């Protein structure tokens, strides 16, 4: 079996992407943020604290004939940006673009942090990292991808994110019309539970390629590209007037500047991120200072290939016995 769903940016900056998901019987459609950096399927629900809901579509397990309360199970998650949520667990039927999984753990939020309340367009998250990161206690639960795996024609999912435009998440197959040239595959380490891989280097604009190992994670749930301080400094040194600002919390640049492109290596292949993708607009309404899409990972502890990098390529997440990541130009 296969699945295919359109993913759409939530705003004009591509801060996040939402994909419609059918949960329960009869179907209750919620717009979820597909996150390859986490492993919990959690949703806003009829149980969420009323004051912490501001425009989101909620899941109502009492209206679903296939919803079962997972007796005694709880969940609690803390994200890298300081956001969090927790609650109880149900099992229900979940479908993504025609691909159906019965008995999927649907984590019902009882409490959510302000950053989720403020994002009215995001009804929850669908975790696509390895199931070892799932927070359900006392019995850990599997991700949607892990449950669909045996039914899929091929144990893969692909991410084709659009730049200021809709894109696609495919499950079970590789659309050969979605990319140009060849797909280059690279090894994945599952030791930390992420789609962790090693980039072979970088180039800034039309500069010389610098061969250097950059260990990082392919994360659809993170907006920006977080790279080592040395790399980020070399990129922003090519933008006249750019500087790191402690009040803003990162590199800012004059909104009138032209940004050079950024190239990252995948084995012997190169993925070029156009400079326009690195512009995240004014730091505040009316400001002539713009926020950069390439920031330092020194305060995070891990390098993150977020939406800025992934949207410049067709990305294959191969969940075979030995996982690999494929990258192709598009
Ligand atoms: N990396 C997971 C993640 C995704 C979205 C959000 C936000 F912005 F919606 F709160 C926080 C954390």
């Amino acid at each position: 079996s296969t699945g295919s769903a359109t993913t759409t940016p939530i705003d004009s900056l591509d801060d996040a992407y939402i994909t419609p998901v059918q949960i329960g019987t009869p179907a209750q459609t919620l717009n979820l943020d597909f996150d390859t950096g986490s492993s919990d399927l959690w949703v806003f629900s009829s149980e969420t604290t009323a004051s912490e809901v501001d425009g989101q579509t909620i899941y109502t397990p009492s209206k679903s004939t296939t919803a079962k309360l997972l007796s005694g199970a709880t969940w609690s998650i803390s994200y890298g940006d300081g956001s969090s949520s927790s609650g109880d667990v149900y099992t229900d039927t979940v479908s993504v673009g025609g691909l159906t999984v019965t008995g999927q753990a649907v984590e019902s939020a009882k409490k959510v942090s302000s950053s989720f309340t403020e994002d009215s367009t995001i009804d929850g998250l669908l975790g696509l990292a390895f199931s070892t990161l799932n927070t359900v206690s006392p019995t850990q639960q599997k991700t949607f991808f892990d449950n669909a795996k045996a039914s899929l024609d091929s144990p893969v999912f692909t991410a084709d994110l659009g730049y200021h435009a809709p894109g696609t998440y495919n499950f079970g197959f590789i659309d050969t019309t979605a990319y140009t040239g060849s797909i280059t595959y690279t090894a994945v380490s599952t030791k930390q539970g992420f789609w962790e891989w090693t980039s072979t280097g970088y180039a800034v604009g039309s500069g010389t390629f610098k061969s250097t190992s950059i260990d990082g994670i392919a994360d659809t749930g993170t907006t920006l590209l977080y790279l080592p301080a040395t790399v980020v400094s070399a990129y922003w040194a090519q933008v006249s007037g750019a500087k790191s600002s402690s009040s803003v919390g990162g590199y800012v640049f004059p909104c009138s500047a032209t940004l050079p492109s950024f190239t990252f290596g995948v084995g012997s292949a190169r993925i070029v991120i156009p400079g326009d993708y690195i512009d995240f607009g004014p730091i505040s309404t009316g400001s002539s200072s713009c926020f950069g899409g390439i920031q330092s990972s020194a305060g995070i502890g891990i390098n993150i290939f977020g939406d800025v990098a992934l949207k410049a390529a067709f990305v294959v997440f191969n969940g075979a016995t030995t996982p690999t990541l494929g990258f192709a130009s598009k």
